């Protein structure tokens, strides 16, 4: 692993704590980092640390390195989980990231189902994530794994995109290759990502529409009752999810535009941000 002093953090100033989540690419633990904020070199900050599991594979390590590099290239934004540092030399690979105390968005929403959530809160949540994707797209980055489970909520109820393990630069896609997009969850995936084996920002817009549906169902599971094996046939025939109850007609029409069959006819993240900003302002 090449040295990157800009992002390197000393191992002796990092103390691992309770585990936060345990998936399949790795594990995440809460930790205390002393001096991670360079202006406060003696203060210990609570952070999250992603590392490999004991049964990790070679691909797991390459995915973790790719995720680290992508978060280095992306840059800083209010609605993106902030990379804080990395332990990469002489020991296990640790990726140190900002700690979001309220967990992922799906559980956050499902827990606040009848501090209950209002319509304004859901619109504000959607606007924040639209902004986050607009910034990502401006950096020529495609997320490819947009979903409520991959959004984190901070103590101040700020929404952060996270889990960049599948994210790629817009030009770093093997177009029309049979293996391309094979590790994307099918119920959040744009049809062309599987029918044509391409991925653009308009594919992310589709996923964002699915994310919107998750948000206004307060954490519902997309395409309820429809197994993955039958979904894509129905999508080819024009099936789309019905309007959630807590949604306005205008927001559902926005979801359906995100789900246009023709990618170029879907809205861009900039248009989504403008429309959501108008809607959120009117709600005041
Ligand atoms: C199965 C695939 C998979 O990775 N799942 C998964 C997704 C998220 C989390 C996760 C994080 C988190 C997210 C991205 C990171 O990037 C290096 C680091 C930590 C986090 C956090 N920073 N603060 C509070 N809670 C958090 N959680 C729960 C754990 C497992
Ligand atoms: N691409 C090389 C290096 C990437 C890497 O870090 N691989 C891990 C597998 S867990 C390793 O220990 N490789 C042995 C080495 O560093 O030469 C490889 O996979 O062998």
């Amino acid at each position: 692993l090449p040295e990157d002093p800009k992002w390197e953090f000393p191992r002796d100033k990092l103390t691992l704590g309770k585990p936060l989540g345990e998936g399949c690419f790795g594990q995440v633990v809460m930790a205390e980092a002393v001096g991670i904020d360079k202006d406060k070199p003696k203060e210990a900050v609570t952070v999250a640390v992603k590392m490999l599991k004991d049964d990790a594979t070679e691909k797991d390590l390459s995915d973790l390195v790719s995720e680290m590099e992508m978060m280095k290239m992306i840059g800083k934004h209010k609605n993106i989980i902030n990379l804080l540092g990395a332990c990469t030399q002489d020991g296990p690979l640790y990726v140190i990231v900002e700690y979001a105390s309220k967990g992922n968005l799906r559980e956050y929403l499902r827990a606040r189902r009848p501090e209950q959530m209002t319509f304004k809160d859901l619109v504000s949540c959607t606007y924040q994530l639209a902004r986050g994707m607009e910034y990502l797209a401006s950096q020529k980055c495609i997320h490819r794994d947009l979903a409520a489970r991959n959004v984190l909520v901070t103590e101040n109820n700020v929404m952060k995109i996270a889990d960049f393990g599948l994210a790629r630069d817009i030009n770093n896609i093997d177009y029309y290759k049979k293996t391309t997009n094979g590790r994307l969850p099918v119920k959040w995936m744009a049809p062309e990502a599987l029918f044509d084996r391409v991925y653009t920002h308009q594919s992310d817009v589709w996923s964002f529409g699915v994310l919107m549906w998750e948000i206004f169902t307060l954490g519902g599971s997309p395409y309820p009752g429809i197994p993955v094996e039958e979904l894509f046939k129905l999508l080819k025939e024009g099936h789309r999810m019905d309007k959630p109850a807590n949604c306005t007609n205008e927001l559902y029409m926005m979801m359906r535009d995100c789900w246009h069959a023709v990618p170029s006819q879907r809205p861009t993240f900039k248009q989504l941000v403008e429309d959501l900003d108008r809607i959120l302002t009117l709600t005041t």
